[PDB]
């Protein structure tokens, strides 16, 4: 399963540098690509921006990516999964990144929008959400977990992709959360569809306490904790390797069931996947707010 991680504009180029599975750096400003450690580098919109001073316009970023679509395709060629981020800070990349997402999706890569940028900015987030399979919000200091935990992460996004295709429990729209994120239930509504939106908490753990640890993590964020209480329904999944016991599975199931309403309809699922080793991953999707 080939994963390709793509940072776009100033913030994504730094994100990718921090992270250095294959990496691609994309920028409308060619100068910044001289500071890139990524093996694959793409200047986008060279003809569009020729002679211009460097700029902050997202629309330029967007039109630059459409001009360069062909070169982006070749670089992404052969990816099963694509992470796209513009990282921190604003610029052309917030315009460019959703196009890069859309391009990958149409090559049939499962496509995750990764948002490290604080918001309630949202101009960009709204557009990324429109363009991607699943959108994940993760804190900037935690960015490394997406590439360290890439295997459990990808199982989480595959589940999120599957819920959305089959409209499970009526879910037409979804945002994933990992780690402790600065959003409350507002900041979220204004950017999400009004019926059948959902929230996916994700947590990943290894070693001694791994099952209870991972379940607590998936519900730990401000967004998940406030929204499990109201939830009309909850989809939970735990995925582990050959070593995942019924004990671990039942224990994690318990922890989630308690946070949820006594009257919630919970779907509970358990997967033994030898691909995971000693890692386990728990996903919690609340819906019906």
């Amino acid at each position: 399963a080939t994963l390709k991680v793509i940072g776009v504009g100033g913030g994504g180029n730094n994100a990718v540098n921090r992270m250095i599975v294959e990496f691609i750096a994309i920028n409308t400003d060619g100068q910044a690509l001289n500071l890139s450690k990524a093996e694959s580098k793409i200047q986008i919109g060279e003809k569009l921006t020729r002679g211009l001073g460097a700029g902050a316009n997202p629309e330029i970023g967007k039109k630059a990516a459409e001009e360069s679509r062909e070169q982006i395709e070749d670089a992404i060629q052969g990816a099963d999964m694509v992470f796209v981020t513009s990282g921190m800070g604003g610029g052309t990349g917030t315009g460019a990144a959703p196009v890069v997402a859309k391009i990958a999706k149409e090559m049939g890569a499962l496509t995750v929008g990764v948002v490290t940028r604080p918001f309630s900015a949202a101009a960009g987030v709204e557009a990324m959400k429109a363009a991607v399979d699943t959108l994940i919000v993760i804190p900037n200091d935690r960015l490394l977990d997406i590439v360290d935990k890439s295997t459990p992460m990808m199982e989480a996004f595959k589940e999120a992709d599957n819920v959305l295709r089959q409209g499970v429990q009526g879910i037409s729209d979804l945002i994933a959360v990992s780690g402790e994120v600065n959003l409350d239930f507002a900041d979220v509504k204004t950017i999400m569809s009004n019926q059948g939106s959902a929230l996916m908490g994700i947590g990943v753990s290894s070693g001694e306490n791994r099952a209870v640890e991972a379940a607590k993590k998936a519900i730990s964020s401000p967004l998940l904790e406030t929204s499990i209480v109201g939830a009309q329904g909850v989809l939970m999944n735990i995925t582990g390797g050959e070593s995942l016991s019924l004990f671990e599975a039942q224990e994690a199931a318990d922890i989630v069931q308690d946070a949820a309403d006594e009257d919630v309809n919970m779907i509970f699922g358990t997967v033994i996947n030898p691909e995971l080793q000693d890692e386990i991953v728990v996903t919690v999707i609340a819906t019906g707010f």
